[PDB]
């Protein structure tokens, strides 16, 4: 099995760990963060958004015992001192948000790991991969990125639409759940003044590179999409609102049928499809990274349409982090 070390036990690190427990090809063997093992155990067992851990957690001798398996807990600030080889780690899920370049992330390789997956968009030219878009373009690189949660929602939908009808141009809005970078009441946030405003009180405009980054994993869309975000007072689950102009005339029923076909075919398990009267909490825990909402979208005409797709910005992305780990280990 693929032995994985997690650097950073924030939201993504903890949900990757949970999702990994149901897998048989991967097992987590080590976690690194500035948290005691008993605090680590507490954060794993109790989750406001996703409920109790489905399994056993206990602490003995500074290491976790999760579902009977021993997990090494360290608190190194310098990734180079992590000694991943001592626990036999093949791939590091780099989930701190601080090591998003080749130089910073490589110290995991120096520390004994064989490959690294960043759980966020790279800040340099480290290649980015999105399941359903370009996992098949992986070419043995030892450091990769799984892009962002929003790109994992937008890219599979954009590919289906572009492949079938040709996207001339598109603009995206994501209505996005509150995240850990936000503030409970108005507080300091230099570099992003709006993002410091009280999260529970406000709709907050925010920048996002996700739509531009679709052009990295689908080069045929390179300069054809951009977008923005609004952060809203929900704790999890976000929604993409994609307005596109199409080359080939397509009725809304043709669009729905094309997405449904992909959701049951080449993109099964990545792209979902529903015609039900869903709301955001209906996707809490969703494993698909993009669930097309057929009744919510609307067409002005056969070449100009607004498409709606849901994503659990914690769970879907975390499951595809694990999918990328398994893919680069094949």
């Amino acid at each position: 099995t693929i032995k994985v070390g997690i650097n950073g036990f924030g939201r993504i690190g903890r949900i990757v760990f949970r999702a990994a427990q149901k897998r048989s090809d991967i097992e987590i063997v080590a976690i690194n963060d500035l948290l005691d093992a008993d605090y680590m155990a507490y954060m794993l067992k109790y989750d406001s958004t996703h409920g109790r851990f489905d399994g056993t957690v206990e602490v003995k001798d500074g290491h976790l015992i999760v579902n009977g398996k021993k997990i090494r807990v360290t608190a190194e600030r310098d990734p180079a001192n992590l000694k991943w080889d001592e626990v036999g780690v093949d791939v590091v899920a780099e989930a701190t948000g601080l090591f998003l370049t080749d130089e910073t992330a490589r110290k995991h390789i120096t520390a004994g790991a064989k490959k690294v997956v960043m759980t966020g968009p790279s800040k340099d030219n480290t290649p980015m991969f999105v399941k359903g878009a370009n996992f098949d373009k992986y070419a043995g690189q030892d450091i990769v990125s799984n892009a962002s949660c929003t790109t994992n929602c937008l890219a599979p939908l954009a590919k289906v639409i572009n492949d079938n009808f040709g996207i001339i141009e598109g603009l995206m809005t994501t209505v996005h759940a509150t995240t850990a970078t936000q503030k409970t009441v108005d507080g300091p946030s230099h570099k992003d003044w709006r993002g410091g405003r009280g999260a529970s009180q406000n709709i907050i405009p925010s920048s996002t590179g996700a739509a531009k980054a679709v052009g990295k994993v689908l080069p045929e869309l390179n300069g054809k999409l951009t977008g923005m975000a609004f952060r809203v007072p929900t704790p999890n689950v976000s929604v993409v609102d994609l307005t596109v102009r199409l080359e080939k005339a397509a009725t809304y029923e043709q669009i729905k049928a094309a997405v449904k076909a992909a959701a049951e075919g080449e993109m099964k398990g990545v792209l979902g499809y529903t015609e039900d009267d869903v709301v955001s909490t209906d996707f809490n825990g969703e494993v698909c990274t993009s669930v097309f909402d057929a009744k919510a979208g609307i067409a002005l005409n056969d070449n100009f349409v607004k498409l709606v797709s849901w994503y659990d910005n914690e769970t879907g992305y975390s499951n595809k982090v694990l999918d990328l780990i398994a893919h680069i280990s094949k």
